[PDB]
């Protein structure tokens, strides 16, 4: 009974995804709308471009996006149970680069985390090739908490943090959607 929110960047635009406060954004130094993974029925992806610093093993940086692009707005999550995401990472590139990184998915009402994972490195996930070059992908759902599924302040944020990791590069993100199914 609710529409999930689906953000695909299929309009060739951010969706809204940028700094989730006053430069948040520290080791993700470029956020774009990109077609370097264009493909059937699938033009854009969210490009972030990369640094870590190996002699950090927190090197954070945070991401946002606003529900319906309204700052401070609140988003009634009553039936919805998921949030699900695409990740892509030049396989190669990654596979060669030292250490590691970790993600979290969070809604930012009082920070709360719906999941995360540690130190990814390329054989996380499944290689996939996309345009003549593999990608390491990361593909995953996390559970909103009962407690959550009700009207919360609506921005969604992604944490990024290098791990004793030199990668600089891209990351992609697509298919990010919030939805009644269950995680
Ligand atoms: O705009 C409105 C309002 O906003 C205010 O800004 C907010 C902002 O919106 C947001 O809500 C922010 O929330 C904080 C939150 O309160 C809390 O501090 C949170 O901490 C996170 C942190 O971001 C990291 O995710 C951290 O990760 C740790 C890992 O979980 C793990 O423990 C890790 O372990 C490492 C270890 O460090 C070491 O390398 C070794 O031992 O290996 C381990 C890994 O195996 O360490 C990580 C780093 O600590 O987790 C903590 C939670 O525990 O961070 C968020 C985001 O900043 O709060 C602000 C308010 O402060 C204000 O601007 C206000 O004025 C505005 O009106
Ligand atoms: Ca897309």
């Amino acid at each position: 009974s609710v529409n999930p929110v689906v953000l695909d960047f299929e309009d060739g635009t951010v969706m809204s995804f940028g700094e989730a406060w006053g430069d948040s954004l520290k080791c993700i130094k470029k956020v774009s709308v990109s077609q370097d993974l264009q493909r059937p029925g699938n033009k854009y992806a969210l490009r972030l471009d990369v640094e870590f610093n190996p002699n950090n093993g927190w090197d954070q940086g945070d991401l946002g996006t606003w529900i319906g692009g309204v700052v401070e707005g609140q988003f009634d999550f009553t039936g919805y149970k998921s949030v699900e995401f695409e990740m892509f990472i030049p396989y190669d590139e990654f596979s060669k680069s030292q250490g590691g990184f970790a993600y979290k998915v969070v809604i930012n009402d009082g920070w709360k985390e719906l999941g995360s994972e540690f130190n990814i490195t390329a054989n996380a996930g499944k290689k996939v090739k996309i345009n003549g070059k593999d990608y390491t992908v990361i593909h995953k759902a996390f559970a909103i908490p009962e407690d959550f599924r009700t009207k919360k302040r609506a921005q969604l944020v992604f944490q990024f943090a290098g791990q004793n990791s030199n990668y600089k590069g891209p990351i992609y993100l697509d298919n990010v959607r919030i939805r009644p199914e269950d995680a």
